[PDB]
């Protein structure tokens, strides 16, 4: 109906999705802890090991998922200021500022 | 539904997380000490031994799993703080405040 | 065919989903309690453990299960509310006391 | 097929498994017994310490299944009844009641 | 190409089915005496109690089969005869023949 | 490939494990003759003595895995036999004649 | 590009992966031999009767291998030439000569 | 990478393995020496007859353990025999000659 | 718009995809080292033999992959030269050199 | 974005890995070591039994470990360079270097 509507039901959205994805980045890391007090608990050695090796698999996933993240933010932004080129456009969007922004931002500021 | 609601779940069940595991880890304790008298009070010479050599086990596979724990997190935090850089993202998250926090923070605070 | 065709079938159809959810809920408890009966009767130290720990199991799963459930039902009918703004409609549906019919009240009518 | 059906069998199921749980402790009280006499009657000294160990190992694992198995009644029945709660919803099922028919009143019932 | 062709080969493919279908149940039956003969002759504690305990495993999965397969063939049966009403359609299929020749009477027919 | 073919594999099989099981049964008292032997001539008290005590180790342990078998095959054929109830289902399979003929038909016919 | 490079490359594998197969059961029958100097030089009863154990869990697993490769075979070749017949078709392939090639020709001509 | 390469590797470690099987087999019998010159010189009474009983302890279990490899390398071959019938395949393999080859060759060309 | 630059384009794109090609066949190596260290470090046997496992089963993977690009990118050229046939055309394109440089050229001038 | 940017980021990956590898392989034999110790200490001989026990597992799972990891950089290397033929493409690429590099350079420049 009016573009100011749509804008901001799109920040909200925007807003909500990183808080989101901060919560679910700290889960994790309480996922981490829960495997941790598994280990700590765990009766025989064969499930603590087992849970060692779970919890492996937990931050190695972890890490390659913020990791494809991560570039795949990069390689939008840096793919769209590259294909401004070959025809003259100007794109200076600052992709730093905006992958800083949507990636690390939101996950920095919070405390558990 | 809110931000604020799944901030205060996740908060709650992060602290019941951290007081659970340093229950366990005293607990752990509290097994060495039953081992302790298991082989104080064990009639044969074998079965005291075989108490020693478990008494052993358990301070090991303790202290291998406090190990992993924080070697984890130190992993997951300067992995993420690392993976910041070859993009120009700036990480300030502090790691040592956050592997303090989540592993000898909880544990400190506790007289048995 | 016509309008209370559809509405009988509708109701008679989540009346029997929701009685045999009831029904696997106290299912997923007896299966607690065939464990229960697995660890206390089985004979080496190591089957009694294993036992144990898929108790753990049972139990995390099940309260992960109905967490999921209740966040969704209680998701749906939120979003919906909210969805209602933002145009001005009216969504008076009180979603408490669908979330609480459609979770709890099956539940708790039951004797083991 | 139809609802009292269910409600019958896993009634049913739910009866004979308490029943043979009551039955498997004090067939471990039996067992108790047996080593009792093993330890009695046992010629060579270190054969009646061996079963002094063992009887002492049947007591204590016992008691931690029995430690096991309240504690995880109680802890998803107390859980259920907690997540009830951040949502608005009323979960009225007397904990107390549930832990107790479920875990002692099978055994107390019983003459050896 | 013509109707009593497909319906040869569909009864052909049905009592080959059944009949291996009874050969199975039998076979774990004989799996069950393998597993017998293990805890007879394991010369270790250790693994003639392994073998009670996959015994035990064996004869609950091989209920649990026979309990589903049952329940499955009575739940569409069911299903098809009671989705006939609601429309005024007969559907007199005796499903208690169905029942017992699909799932008991190839396997009563055997002598091992 | 052809049903009479599975039927003799299956039948020959059988019969091989139920030959090779009493022979294991009769294994068994020859091992309880091997201990009589020692704790006849062991010279050293405690090894006489060793040796009585683990002669009753293999009769109980062979008494207990006979009665897992028998209780589990017993307890295999009547719980079929029961689930074919609640259905309607008959299941003639006379529970008595095929517990007796793989445990003990195979057992009686031999000499040593 | 052309059929005889197709039958060439396929040739090939074939009797690269016939001959492999064969030193793969050969391997097991190395391995069943260093199970052999386990059990003839492991000094404990225990780990002797473990070696014992798994020795006889090796032999049966590769028999069982060898028992579907070629029952599969078979039933493949069978299937085929049965599913010649309903329609006409001649299918004359003689399974025998596909099934000994397959499987038992590289195994019998190799010493070791 | 090629077939002779698999068969090189495959013909060293069995000779291998055999040559210490063969040395493994008169090291049981350099221990038998040991224990016999521990009985002959231990001071005690008590101290030769526990040697003595572990003399016959380690040459029961030495020819137990040659029993039960030659038993099962027999039985592999003759179960991979005999599963050649039943299907017509032609296993000409001289089970002779390879547990002839296996067990006892390397054993009897040795001089202590 | 001119067609130096679609040229120019086309030949920036096809450059930039070759390299990334021989990246990934160089990280799936490096996938393959991440397995071998996970297998040397995992402290059950069972990690380590599912370690062994998914290595063969990425080796095989990558193995199957290089072929089936390897085996199209003849096929297509191939099938363009045949098909120049029948009709006269000639086709003088070289089908080695462009199965060489799109496919091999990229990987060998690499080193890790 | 650019191609060198994924060069250093590959380089510098292979290069991290190479190094914990060696220290993965170090550490197999600082276990080795702690082995050692402890059939050096225990006090039991059973303890000391079993230490040698899992001191010859350790150092048969770590040698197995680096055949396979050995055995599959060397057939993927050969298989690319096999496959390199049939095609007539060329495939120099010296896998006897990259089959060094990989695996035993960054070994050797170890000093513990």
């Amino acid at each position: 109906t009016s573009v100011e509507f749509w804008q901001n039901i799109a920040s909200g959205v925007g807003k909500w999705l990183r808080a989101i994805f901060a919560i679910a980045f700290w889960s994790s890391l309480i996922l981490l802890t829960f495997y941790a007090i598994m280990t700590q608990v765990a009766p025989s050695k064969v499930f603590r090991l087992g849970a060692l090796v779970d919890l492996i698999e937990s931050v190695k996933t972890v890490l390659l998922g913020i990791f494809v993240f991560t570039a795949s933010v990069t390689g939008i932004i840096a793919g769209v200021a590259a294909i401004a080129n070959a025809f003259g456009a100007s794109f200076a969007v600052s992709p730093i500022d905006v992958v800083n922004a949507l990636i690390f931002q939101p996950i920095v500021d919070m405390v558990k």
